[PDB]
């Protein structure tokens, strides 16, 4: 129910990778086998909830691929992380690019605005994911000026019911205040969404909003492993 | 009436790793052919141009225009580019600009030059684009009177095509833009001349720039190359 | 005991580093060793005090520890890091991502505002460190003014007790005003306390706050080598 | 009036180079050969002219020399610079640290003010080179009052006849609006000017101008090589 | 008012080298001794006065210590800076991380305003140094506020007449306005001097200020050397 959803305590971190040209080679059904059996066991111990591994190719240069996890405790995802890294293959022939970290919070005016993964909805097909960062003015705003903003900002999504958001407070895991990400079925409906959005009197309350990582949800993580550089 | 087409749109700007493709590139060059050949009989990803970039800019070296409909098409070709070829083994992704053709806000005569299917210029510009803040909360009819004066500004140079393409959300920018020309001095002269409106006072980013000169084929940029 | 609290000469470093990828191996035991005999000597020595040694896992991207040290002089400071990067392999096979220097001042209004390390308080589990710059024209405001914004901005911290605050001038000890971390025994605090001190009138007079850098105190530094990426 | 000099084209490129240390080695006699013979092949092309090689030693980190030539043609210094990195040892022993590229046009309102190396003037013993971008408002601004601001601006220089200006387009050839070099006799003249101008209602209307290559034009590439880190 | 003071050419380059790791190792005397007989050469030379070396270790990632030297003519400087990088082995196993020049002049209204190296002071065992840029509206402000504002900037240092200043023009040298360097017995007095002189207006005409270069001026080159990572 709605209490229990906005009082739960999950950290969520997008994890950034990028390949070391030269390191994985072109011998990857071993690769790909381990990195399953890796993540099949984070399945399984059922403190880290993957919700999805994307391929962020072409999206930007110096990142190749990202992992969405999500958990009760942040030292659960400090420690998947560190295994990811030392205990298998794909990891140790990656470098971190990003983390985008987050600790779910009810919202300020509307205790029905929640991300769509502490709603359990099925991930997205495609995903965009961006820190960022109010103007300075933002909070210590008259309230009911910021509420009639955050109001007209949402009303101006409505277009976009297919697109489900994350809005998650990021402060002090790193150097954002929101961890943003929205997921859809088609990427054109997110480049949409965003265009609409510039639409919105809350983007004269903004002060950082990239880097921007863009890509297309796995089915498995052969997808992914295949198609990286060797 | 209303061109159909949904079509994504990637800039892949790569530069060279010196001393790594060295002195025999022939092996190199018909083997990058090759890759392109295959993409052309595929069907799916339209290659506009290849482009030179020497001397533009430090940390950059060449540049792919290729176009599709789905996005994930240009994932798998930028992907195989740089995993089934020497040529994208030995170099580094320096920067990518990607769009989604949409129609225009005001001017639904407005469209891509690629869109149009007109011949790609011999000389090209390519950057990103964000507008200021307060550009899109902006009210309609003066944004709309803005972005007629700046379109007449260009008015002394028909022979300049131009390609400006939403790219919310497909990197860190608003808007992809290229310039197409048969002479390099016409884009100068016309980014010059678009200064002279008012659109410039809402403007946030425009850089990087990526300037440089189409090819026939790879043969001719990659015997350019340091290696 | 405030006075002399007050006129106490101390500097505070924040060394971060980061592994160099491929540096440590799988046979580390040597390293920890001669890594705590140096921390070993410093404590006999008695002229810097190691507050923690902390695990930034999950933080970001080109950093992986932090070592929090104290000391009467800043040159006593400069012996003790430039020992640890030339005379322990620990610190040959590290990077520095970034230092965070500061001088124990007085404040302005307040005299009874010192930082939790200045007041002998046992260090949090939890930390986040990052530095601060002050806009142009903090200093130069009408003190009245200042005074009451900076009461106002204490305030907002009143459910925050267990968060305890160093707050610390940084002017010409690096590109910064202040060196600021905060201490907590579980990380939602410090989220929670950056959230709520958004809502505060300070906030109008701010330049820069990053880097970010968050993380685990450990117990000894035989946990930190064992974890850090390979 | 000057109508053949304002309707030439020649573009104009400064090609700043980095040395890698330990590449040249001390036996140089033959890289400077090599050298030498490229640089003597230019002139008896006649496309491209290099009106000098500059020793930058001392004023920036990662920049050690820098080649400013001119052409008709922009793929004349294409094929020139790729030339140059691709076919002698001090290009391939040198990485490209910046790239400043330029087109003469005539100025907007004093048709007399031209380019040095467009009047032929000798080049100065003493160069500094930087990028320049107006503020957003400059070009739109209404055209009285920006020529009364760039009258100001000319007649600011008054006491400088001897340092000479290089006020170039850079629209498009990278991201710049304007290429500047000034050319003198002495560096302190440079020094000087830059200072003056700063009392100009034309800074009020500044958006960047830097990175700054500041250095001293040697008489032939031998003079330049042996200063080069080995 | 210090008429052959103002009147002389003294350029002064800040130099700041990072170490490169694995580069020195722990063989170090002979390195050493050729370091010092180059800076006796120059001493014997008469033309690059070498103010001094600092230890710069802990105040910054990437910055290890730096040269401070002074020259009539700027090309002295060059060839001492490329004849350290290219013939001594502390040169070559050094990388170049910062260069700050400046170029004496008279200051603009207080004649009796000079620096601590031009009046021939003996330096400070503490340095800190800095690159300074100017609001847009500073030159071109009425002449007579100017010099109020400097003034009272002025006396608000009334009290550290122990840090000794140097407020040199960098314009063109680089990508800055002025270098700064301030001189003490103590670096607490430096610090407290940077934080005392916030409250002044001429705050409200900032901006630029960073890096900042830290560091203990060593009376040997065995000091400085012996510290730095092998
Ligand atoms: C996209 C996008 C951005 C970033 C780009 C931009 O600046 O526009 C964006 C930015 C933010 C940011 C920060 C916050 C954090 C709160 C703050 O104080 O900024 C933030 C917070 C909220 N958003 Fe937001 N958004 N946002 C959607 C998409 C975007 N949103 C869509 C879609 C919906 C509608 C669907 C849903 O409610 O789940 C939606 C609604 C809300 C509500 C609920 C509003 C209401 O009361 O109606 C809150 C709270
Ligand atoms: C160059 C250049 C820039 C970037 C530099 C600058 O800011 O000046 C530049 C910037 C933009 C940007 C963003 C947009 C996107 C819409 C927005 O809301 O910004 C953007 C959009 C439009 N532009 Fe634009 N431009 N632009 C041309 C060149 C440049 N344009 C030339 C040439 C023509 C002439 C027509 C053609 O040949 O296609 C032209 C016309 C249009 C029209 C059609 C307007 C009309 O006539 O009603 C639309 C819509
Ligand atoms: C968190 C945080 C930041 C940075 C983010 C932000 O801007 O909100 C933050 C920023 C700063 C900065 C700079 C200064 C330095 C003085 C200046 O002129 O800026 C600075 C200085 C002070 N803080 Fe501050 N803070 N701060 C706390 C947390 C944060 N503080 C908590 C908690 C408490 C309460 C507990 C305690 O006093 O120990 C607290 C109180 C004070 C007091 C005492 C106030 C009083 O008289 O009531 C002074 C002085
Ligand atoms: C130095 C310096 C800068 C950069 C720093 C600053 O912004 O102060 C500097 C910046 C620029 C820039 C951009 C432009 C380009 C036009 C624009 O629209 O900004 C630009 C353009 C002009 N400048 Fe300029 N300058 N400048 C000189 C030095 C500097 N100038 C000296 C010397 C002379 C005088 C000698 C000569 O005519 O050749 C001089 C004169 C002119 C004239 C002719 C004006 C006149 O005399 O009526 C034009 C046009
Ligand atoms: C520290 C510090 C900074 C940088 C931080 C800040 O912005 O406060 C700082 C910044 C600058 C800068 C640029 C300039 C260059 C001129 C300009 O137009 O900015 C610059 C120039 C001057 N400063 Fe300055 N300073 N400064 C001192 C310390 C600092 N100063 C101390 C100490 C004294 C006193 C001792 C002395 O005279 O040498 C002192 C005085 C002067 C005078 C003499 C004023 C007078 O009484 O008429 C001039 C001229």
């Amino acid at each position: 129910n709605f209490e229990e959803l906005n009082s739960m305590q999950r950290y969520s971190q997008f994890a950034v990778f990028r390949a070391i040209p030269g390191a994985l080679g072109s011998d990857r059904a071993e690769i790909v086998a381990q990195a399953q059996s890796f993540f099949d066991g984070l399945e399984t111990a059922g403190k880290v909830e993957v919700r999805g591994i994307y391929d962020l190719a072409g999206c930007r240069a110096e990142a190749d691929f990202m992992i969405w996890w999500i958990a009760e405790e942040f030292e659960e995802i400090q420690a998947a992380f560190a295994r990811f890294r030392r205990e298998t293959v794909l990891g140790q022939v990656s470098e971190v690019a990003w983390l985008g970290n987050s600790l779910h919070r009810p919202a300020e005016f509307n205790r029905s605005h929640l991300p769509s993964f502490i709603m359990g909805e099925i991930p997205g097909d495609w995903i965009t994911v961006y820190p960022f960062v109010r103007s300075y003015d933002w909070y210590i705003m008259d309230p009911q000026k910021r509420r009639k903003i955050l109001a007209e900002h949402g009303q101006a999504a409505r277009d976009f019911p297919d697109v489900r958001a994350n809005t998650v407070p990021a402060f002090a895991l790193g150097d954002y205040e929101w961890m943003l990400a929205f997921e859809a079925p088609r990427l054109d409906r997110i480049v949409d969404l965003m265009h609409k959005m510039r639409y919105t009197e809350a983007r004269l309350h903004v002060r950082e909003e990239t880097p921007f990582f863009t890509g297309r949800r796995v089915s498995e993580v052969s997808e992914l492993v295949n198609v990286l550089p060797g």
